[PDB]
């Protein structure tokens, strides 16, 4: 978007995120807020109403006290693989927790960038009523659920392909126009979701 709604949604957020006490990269947690940014207003707007914080978090997420109680759990889908709660680093739904430093596909999770797919969580069930498991959604993504690959996760859970195709949607316009040609009706919908 442009740089002035850019600076006005960096202003709400910052009504929103919570930064660490623990030493981190501050210019790679700036650029985490920078992409939040490009989230329409009104869902950062709405996200502050209900006093949702977005926890940037300087080490694992199991090393937060609110989450110690994760330490050593082993994920839905995760089992034979080694790894835990421990790894994974991020969540989102009734709260936001964020490693800095881990946005890209592949730094511990599957997603196209963390903060806009856990975040896309929180405003699934906190501003849009769980809009994800709408009617409406489910005929869109039994049709376009499997086209941004995982098949057997994003195709699977319409709550994650909401966050993915949300995440898709507002990252930047490469994956923007990506998502309008896979997944038409995803987009459509999302489109006047923001109208
Ligand atoms: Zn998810």
């Amino acid at each position: 978007m442009d740089s002035t709604t850019i600076q006005q949604n960096k202003d709400t957020l910052s009504q929103i995120v919570v930064f660490p006490t623990g030493n981190y990269d501050k210019n790679e947690a700036n650029a985490m807020v920078n992409r939040l940014a490009n989230i329409d207003g009104k869902y950062l707007n709405a996200l502050k109403q209900n006093n949702l914080k977005i926890k940037l978090l300087s080490g694992k997420l199991t090393d937060e006290k609110e989450y110690a109680y994760l330490k050593g759990v082993v994920p839905r889908g995760w089992e034979g693989t080694g790894k835990t709660w421990d790894d994974v680093p991020g969540l989102g739904g009734s709260t936001v927790a964020l490693r800095i430093g881990f946005s890209n596909k592949g730094k511990g999770h599957d997603a196209i960038n963390l903060e806009l797919h856990e975040t896309a969580h929180a405003i699934d069930h906190i501003v849009l009523n769980d809009i994800s498991k709408s009617a409406q959604f489910k005929q869109i993504f039994a049709k376009e659920g499997r086209s941004l690959g995982n098949v057997n996760y994003l195709g699977v859970y319409p709550e994650e392909f909401f966050a993915e195709s949300f995440a898709y949607y507002y990252l930047n316009q490469d994956t923007n126009s990506k998502l309008k040609s896979a997944c038409p009706q995803t987009y459509s919908f999302l489109q006047n979701l923001a109208k």
